[PDB]
């Protein structure tokens, strides 16, 4: 039952959502992700892009950047192990429960407005026999039902611009244990440039989201107990990825806006990685 009429809005829209884009790029190997790259492009994988196979290895080579960006947001969780629970909250598809999975042994609890999400997840789950340990719900990341510091640590990969940041990072706080670990990546407008640019503006309407300021993150961060201990600009490091895919038939009709708005310093990508304390 939708929270209010806005998350109604995102239920329908991912419950809707079937993009090349995402499914290809899942397809190579099975981790499904709904976020974006990071790191210099492998131009000895794609080869000759007159070659007949070129968009084939253009999938495998962006897919390959997705997963390192997960990977990377992934090395700022700390030390996780079977008998943790790890909380991934607006989980998409799923891809990133998988690998945190694979990569901790924990419990990996998601969550998704989206039952169509939820229920590729979990069938993901069953196909890799991991179901006992990872599992997909449809909940309001907002108001989950994790007890009071049970979470060993938690995530939102390219979700926080869907809600309040207060009210978000107030129920990570709540499930986080004392000395648990947060991270999210996430597209925030930079208050260097002063408001949300023209093309913020055309992201927010493409996606029906509401991208954030740089500032509003560490001011919700540092009114919830949650505090800093890495960020790092990625915004050099998503461009490669972005103007690689700008090349690709399965183009979605974004890429400028992202493309420009990092070059013009409107827009940025970044990486908060926090202790809760
Ligand atoms: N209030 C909310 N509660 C739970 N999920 C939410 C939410 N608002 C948005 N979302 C979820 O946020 C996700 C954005 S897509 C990113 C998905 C995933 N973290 C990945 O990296 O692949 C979608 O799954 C959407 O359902
Ligand atoms: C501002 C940022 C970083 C993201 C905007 C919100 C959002 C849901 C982007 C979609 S990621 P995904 O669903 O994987 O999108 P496409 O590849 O189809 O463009
Ligand atoms: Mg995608």
């Amino acid at each position: 039952a939708p929270a209010t009429p806005y998350q109604e809005d995102i239920a329908r829209y991912w419950n809707n959502e079937a993009r090349p884009v995402n499914l290809r790029l899942g397809d190579v190997d099975g981790l499904y992700h709904h976020h974006y790259g990071i790191g210099p492009v492998d131009r000895a994988a794609l080869g000759d892009p007159e070659h007949s196979e070129y968009e084939k290895k253009v999938i495998a080579e962006l897919h390959r950047l997705e997963s390192a960006q997960a990977e990377f947001l992934m090395d700022h969780l700390g030390q996780a192990g079977p008998d943790d629970t790890l909380v991934d909250a607006g989980c998409g598809r799923g891809g990133s429960m998988v690998m945190a999975h694979r990569r901790f042994g924990s419990r990996v609890e998601g969550v998704t407005l989206s039952a169509a999400q939820a229920d590729f997840g979990n069938r993901r789950a069953r196909e890799l026999r991991i179901d006992d340990h990872v599992r997909s719900r449809v909940c309001n990341m907002l108001d989950t039902p994790f007890d009071k510091g049970a979470v060993t640590a938690s995530w939102n990969n390219e979700s926080t611009m869907y809600v309040d940041l207060h009210d978000l990072f107030s129920e990570h706080s709540r499930f986080l244990k004392v000395g648990g670990r947060y991270v999210t990546i996430t597209g925030c407008w930079n208050p260097r440039y002063g408001q949300p640019s023209k093309w913020v503006s055309q992201i927010n309407a493409h996606f029906e989201c509401n991208i954030h300021s740089r500032r509003e993150y560490l001011r919700a961060m540092a009114d919830n107990r949650l505090v800093p201990h890495t960020i790092v600009d990625l915004t050099p490091d998503t461009l490669p990825y972005w103007e690689l895919r700008a090349t690709s038939s399965l183009v979605t009709g974004i890429e400028k806006a992202f493309i420009e708005s990092y070059r013009d310093g409107s827009f940025q990508y970044v990486l908060i990685a926090a202790d809760r304390v």
